[PDB]
């Protein structure tokens, strides 16, 4: 309870223990404040170098390159509730260091009690299906196209179709967020009156994320008019926000905090380096955040089903005992009719948001018809009734898996 | 002067116009809104791919890993001045698309009246240089030891030491924010009242960079809190606190902002991946920082020479054309009295922060002949007369030479 564990891959050509404690060292006071190896496991040693290393090649340390799982165990008292510190401390100059060719962060474990002095998300699962009045399927979502461009009236007049069409959430593309040609108060403005106006005519409510990303003061001004205006969501781009803005954001905002995870593959693209998953969602779940990505399977992105499945599986863990605190997966990427069944499966629940571009609004009968599609598959796999056979039933899902 | 340029280093299977293109349009709206591909170069290919990719690999794509270096307009209008967005545009889900192999940020150009509409550096080398009172020569730094565990009590009683050396600057480790050893507020009281003490007998100010890392409106009381205590400097690891934090921070806090990077490493250690330094300080720069890291010649850390001075040169040199926006490039990692004949030639003047950790505290006669040994270097160098001629006038560097 006085410690939390990081769990690393680390390659180099040393000797993997002593790096390790070269590593826990350097993370804390080089009894009350040194971390330690709790365990390390040598793995197939590479043929070649996975990163570049001038400290290593300047004295010409020969191969093989010696890889490792390693736990690092770190007292709490050195770091104390500080969230960017604590990333500062398990994750930080590690990169750096000269004794490796490579260094991943890929996982991370809590207290209960430590977790307790952060930020718990403050609708999750349940507060999100509340919001959007959605209670035994998937919530079901699309992005506004064009990603930017679009004035503030040509933007609430695609949001309008769109909930005709039936979605149950919307959000802003992540480059959209206060941009000239729709700066954020007159697209919230403009929105909020069509989805007001629908919610009245339909008895439907829908989800508008909207992308707020901004300096802090300012997104604490577009949180207070997007409420103001009668919305649920703000939408940010975490990466480049920050754990002190989105911890802050978090305490004076009463909306759902959808992140987004843009820049992600930056940190992990290359798996000898940066933060696997279930490390990086812990943190961020820290900050309070509602909604994770997880981009999807049989996706147009780099990652690999594996990847995502885990990673969804990672949103639903709670970070530590009886602490309640899961946040709704966001699936997104190529996702339609199609991709369904395996979502599903991966799940083991329907507790996701299942974003859909092309897969609703390329449907050959439209739009409305795209999104019953979704719906249609969805039914299908919660019934479990395999979708070639439901389709027999259901036009719109026959019509989509013979285009698509 | 409606557009900005972004350079990258891009790797692909498939055909790399093409997929700067895909870049150009995801990254905008796929006349006033489109991104344009305005380079391309292609390199040599790479015989095996950089990154694993699962959609490509899906597909079979054959090798071989084309490389290009591409430049991409975006119109300012689709970002303003909004500069997490501003990242999300020209880094973000770049680094995921299916298509890529490799994606690095390498270098970003914008216009002056673009620029103007961030924050500028408070204090740069011109505010520092006047609050630690040094006017022809660099600043000589170091970092508290161990990194965390130390009372508040021990911390002032070593920074006593510490500036009674004769060092310019003393900053907390990255890992020492707010620990339960040495909370910040008992820190910064003690610590100050040693500092200003000192002032008082020597009439030599000591710049302290408290380490005030923390969720951002903790941070700004934090920043308080050194003022009232007479501080000059906070420091802040900008990658964890985020570009939302951190301009928010500058906003309120008359004092100097010295940018940790710890992390970059993640972000930059993979050749095929991530961003290169030029882009990074951009960005950073665009939130008024005053101060950057830029490691080490023959450091400790991964890095190569060639990278640190290149960001040593990046930080001297404007944004813009009559920015006058510098900021203070501040050295690390193994630095002592060899390194700096290296560094006066890669910096080509003395506006620097020189950080010397054991080059100084492990000089066989004591930290003050450390500090004085380091000085005589500098001095040597100024001068134009080699260190080991200079050394025969000169005990303390005579003796670091010999010893280190």
């Amino acid at each position: 309870e006085d410690t939390l564990e990081a769990d690393y891959l680390i390659e180099t050509p040393l000797d993997p223990a002593r790096v390790a404690d070269v590593m826990a060292g350097e993370q804390s006071s080089g009894a009350r404040s040194r971390a330690s190896v709790l365990r390390i496991e040598e793995l197939e040693a590479a043929a070649r170098p996975s990163l570049p290393n001038a400290w290593l090649e300047r004295q010409g340390t020969p191969g093989p390159w010696r890889r490792a799982r390693i736990t690092l165990s770190f007292p709490l008292a050195n770091i104390d509730a500080n969230l960017p510190t604590l990333a500062a401390t398990v994750a930080g100059n590690l990169y750096d260091l000269g004794e490796v060719t490579g260094v991943r962060l890929l996982s991370l474990r809590l207290p209960a009690s430590y977790r307790a002095r952060f930020e718990l998300p403050r609708h999750g699962v349940a507060g999100t299906r509340a919001l959007t009045d959605v209670k035994d399927r998937p919530m079901i979502g699309t992005i506004i196209k064009p990603n930017v461009g679009l004035s503030a009236a040509e933007t609430a007049a695609l949001v309008r179709e769109l909930c005709e069409a039936g979605v149950d959430f919307i959000k802003d593309d992540e480059v959209c967020a206060n941009p000239a040609h729709a700066p954020l108060a007159e697209r919230v403005r403009a929105v909020m009156s069509e989805v007001r106006r629908y919610r009245e005519r339909s008895g439907r409510p829908v989800m508008v994320a909207f992308n707020i990303t901004d300096d802090l003061d300012a997104m604490r001004r577009h949180a207070e008019l997007v409420e103001r205006e009668g919305g649920s969501c703000v939408m940010a781009s975490i990466n480049w926000c920050g754990f002190s803005a989105i911890q802050s954001l978090r305490r004076t905002t009463p909306l759902v905090l959808h992140a987004h995870r843009n820049g992600y593959g930056m940190m992990s693209r290359d798996p000898a380096l940066g933060m696997s998953f279930q490390a990086y969602q812990t943190l961020w779940r820290l900050s309070g955040v509602d909604h994770m990505h997880v981009h999807g399977l049989a996706g147009k992105f780099a990652q690999s089903d594996a990847e995502v499945i885990e990673s969804a599986r990672d949103c639903a863990t709670p970070l530590a005992a009886g602490c309640d605190d899961a946040v709704l997966p966001a699936f997104s990427s190529g996702q339609w009719a199609g991709t369904v069944q395996a979502t599903f499966d991966a799940v083991r629940s329907t507790d996701l948001l299942f974003m859909s571009g092309g897969g609703i609004l390329a449907h050959p009968d439209g739009p409305a018809a795209g999104v019953t599609s979704v719906r249609q598959a969805w039914a299908a796999v919660q019934a479990g009734t395999p979708l070639p056979v439901y389709a027999e039933h259901m036009p719109e899902l026959r019509r989509a898996l013979a285009f698509f």
